[PDB]
């Protein structure tokens, strides 16, 4: 239930949000975890 | 306020959430847009 703050991001032709390896480590994000994407 | 789940890939060598553009228009987001991550 932790968060943390990003933008949409465009990269290989795609809109993403990097997450960066301090985020992961703060939210506890690993690739294949599930994740809520709310606008602000 | 709105929000949609998914699923923290790899593309490029970078940890992204991917956007579908049907997710995009339902949540409203365009690139650049300030959005909150939660992990589930």
């Amino acid at each position: 239930g932790k968060k943390f703050v990003a933008r949409v991001a465009e990269a290989g032709g795609k809109r993403v949000v990097i997450i960066p390896k301090a985020e992961r480590a703060k939210v506890g994000i690993k690739v294949g975890d599930v994740v809520e994407v709310k606008k602000v």
